[PDB]
Parts: structure tokens; sequence; C-alpha cells
């Protein structure tokens, strides 16, 4: 995957119009999307295909997927048919429901993201302790896209050393949740930004902003 | 704690909006409690929680393993509550801050939380197992008064009853189609959770039909 200025935008507004406008008002800097849960089940799927519509962006379906294999794949399905290129799966519960995912992806022409190690505090408890196994069963199972912690640069950086250079790694928790963008693109491939974007006075301004801080990066 | 008819909570996971009306609408005589997950959800849209209020008596649980950061948690609790479900489940393993954001919610807007122990499938033996005791008590400390635990699992279920006391509401999945007994998991269980041994069945009807008689002496 090819992320525009290695920056995908967290679009958790959960108001269609005013996700429409910010989205559209940084459109000039990105061109990948995060869209989860908060704005769709307040919105509904059919927003994928509007933003497709509206930016031609690739859209992230950040959905955690967490249950079963058999409704796993039903998740994936779903989300799937309303247009996302791409998925985010917990491995937290285990491998056969990750292949769950990656069969339903695979037959649809899309991407599962592993999410390894969450970013907030309580990712301390339990995901931590099994996050550099839950990366290992990645590699294992042909996983190529993951997701790690930018409020934590040494387990990002342990999470790129069991993945490889060649898989993709893309980090939350930049921003509002306390990780530095230039730091946390030592070792992925991309930032994810929400709030410090989609909440600030001027969302292009705020983008630029960042942007211009990791220019030489870029 | 909900009184669920019969012991007995249907899983609706059909993906089709006509399909899981029907299914639903034959067996409201034996099932007041409806689990609604993403299957549903994601292809009919979170009007299909009003539906199911309008069409049938039943209470809604949207199964939806809430299991992101606190901020993202609390805005997909108020989301789904708005939507009119009754109660929402959540995974306990990204920690208590996270499941703290949705117990906060469910407070202010007067809904439940259940929280996920052990999941059922054979996967859950890689991480969930050996965090679901901690899991658990984890729950009781925050409060938690609900909780999902594994039917395929007699002796896991019981352990995770032990923990969270008689008087917590435990409900469990993996009955019929995963492997687990109707009676067996009522012994720890307050509730059974099934999907499709009955919505996938020839008469779904008298699928529940029969699961009930199974368990009369149970109710
Ligand atoms: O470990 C994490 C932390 N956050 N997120 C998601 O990334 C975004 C972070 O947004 P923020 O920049 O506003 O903190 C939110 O959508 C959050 O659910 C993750 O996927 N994994
Ligand atoms: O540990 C588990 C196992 N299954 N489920 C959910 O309970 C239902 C089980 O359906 P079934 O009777 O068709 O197996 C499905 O909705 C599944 O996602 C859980 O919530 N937790």
């Amino acid at each position: 995957m090819d992320v525009m200025n290695r920056l995908i935008l967290a679009m958790d507004l959960m108001n269609r119009d005013d996700a429409l406008r910010v989205t559209g008002e940084v459109r000039e800097y990105i061109d990948t999307v995060k869209i989860g849960y908060p704005l769709v089940l307040s919105e509904g799927m059919d927003i994928i295909a509007e933003f497709r519509k509206r930016f031609g962006c690739r859209i992230i379906a950040d959905f955690k997927v967490a249950d079963i294999p058999e409704t796993n794949e039903k998740i994936c399905r779903a989300t799937f048919k309303a247009g996302a290129d791409a998925i985010i799966v917990h491995g937290f519960p285990g491998a056969d429901s990750v292949r769950a995912c990656l069969n339903v992806a695979e037959e649809m022409g899309r991407e599962v993201f592993l999410s390894t190690e969450m970013s907030h505090p309580g990712a301390e408890m339990f995901i931590q302790g099994a996050a550099d196994e839950i990366a290992r069963m990645g590699v294992d199972l042909g996983v190529k896209n993951y997701v790690g912690p930018s409020t934590r640069p040494e387990r990002l950086s342990r999470l790129r050393e069991i993945i490889g250079q060649d898989s993709f790694l893309i980090s939350p928790g930049v921003g509002a949740q306390g990780g530095d963008p230039g730091e946390t693109l030592r070792f992925a491939d991309a930032i994810i930004v929400g709030r410090s974007i989609y909440l600030a006075d001027n969302p292009a301004a705020a983008a630029a902003g960042i942007i211009e801080s990791i220019k030489d990066l870029l």
C-alpha cells in the first residue's frame, strides 16, 4: 500500500456533514482514510462508498474484528461489500479468527491489517504481553500489514523487527495520545492521525503542519 | 438482572433483513431476548435494532465485541445505545480503561455492559484463555454485573462463574453448532445463546421448542 505523505486520517467524527467537510478540507494532503465504528454506526455503511465517490481515497475499515471465525467471516464480507479496501483485525482471539478474515480478503481482493499492540494505557494489562507472539503469528499466517503503537516507540521498533522491512506497518496514537510523528515514522510506514487533525480549528493547517514536521521523511 | 424468557437468547446472525425478521418472528413465542451482532448490523444498518423493537417484544443485546481505546469505545457505546440497544458486549483484553469507558457510557445512558471473559472457539486457547480469569476478576473489581463465557469448555465456564459470583449474570454461547450442550451449560450460565442451531433449521420454531423441551426442568 502506497500512502500519500505517510499520513492516514482517522475520521472519527460522527456526523456525515462534518466528516465529509473535514475530509474535503485535507484531501490535498492524504489519499487514505481510516473509517471506524464511530462514523459507521452513526451514519451507516453507505458512508464508505460516499467517500470513494467524493475523494477516491483508499478506505481502511477499522472494525477491530474480534469474534469467532464464522462471525469474523461475515463481518469481513459485509465490510468489503461496502467498498472498504482493508480491514483491521485483532490478533488476541487467535489464529483461526485471523485466518477467517484473510480468506475473505483474498476472495475479494482486499487487505487485512493485524492489530499487534494497542497504544492506550490499558494495552499494558494483557495485550502488550501477547504482542510479540501475535506478531509472530501474523508472520506464520502470511499477514503482511500490521498496526502498532506510536505511544511506545521501543515496542513499535520490536514489532518492526519481528515482521521485517517488507511488511507494512501503520501506527496510531500520534498527537492526542502523545506520540510523535517523526519518531513514529522511524519504524512505521505510515502514521494514523485523528483528533490532532479533525478537532483542530483549521484541519488543513493541522495536516500541513504535521507534514512539514516530517518533510525530510517523505 | 434481565429476565430472559426460557433462559434462551437468539443469536440473530442472518445477514438479510427479510430472513432475519422472518426467523425472529417465528421464534418470538419462545424467546424475548435477541443478540444482534455486526453480521446483521453491517448488512442492514443500525435501524435494524429499531425494526426489531417495533416488530417484536424483545430486548436487544448488541454484540459488538467493543475492543478499542477508551475514547473510541465511548463513541461506539453512545451510538449503540442511541439506536435503542438494551445492552452491549465488550471485550476485556484491551484492559480496564477500555472497559471503564463502556461502563461510564452505560451508566450515563441507563443501559448495560456485558463483558466477554473467555471465548468459545479453538483460537481462544492461544491468548484469551490465559487472561480470562484475570479479565473476569477485573470485571468484578470494576463493578461489571454481566458476563459472557464459553459453553464449549464447561470447566472454564464453571471457574468463571465462581470468580464473578452467583449474583452476577452470565450468558453463554457455543451451544449447538460449536458443540456445547444446553443443559450442561445452564448448570453455570443464567442463559444460553443459540444461533445456527435455530436460525439454520428448516423450522426455527421447532428447533427452539426442542431446545427448551430438553431443559424444561431447569426453567
Ligand atoms: O492502538 C490503537 C489506538 N488507536 N487506534 C485508533 O486510531 C485512531 C486514533 O485517533 P487519535 O489520533 O484521535 O488518537 C482512533 O480511531 C483509534 O480508535 C487504533 O486503531 N489502535
Ligand atoms: O465465545 C463466543 C462465541 N460465540 N459468540 C457469538 O455467539 C454466537 C454463537 O452463534 P452459534 O450458536 O451460531 O455458534 C455468534 O453470534 C458468535 O459471534 C460470542 O459472543 N462469544
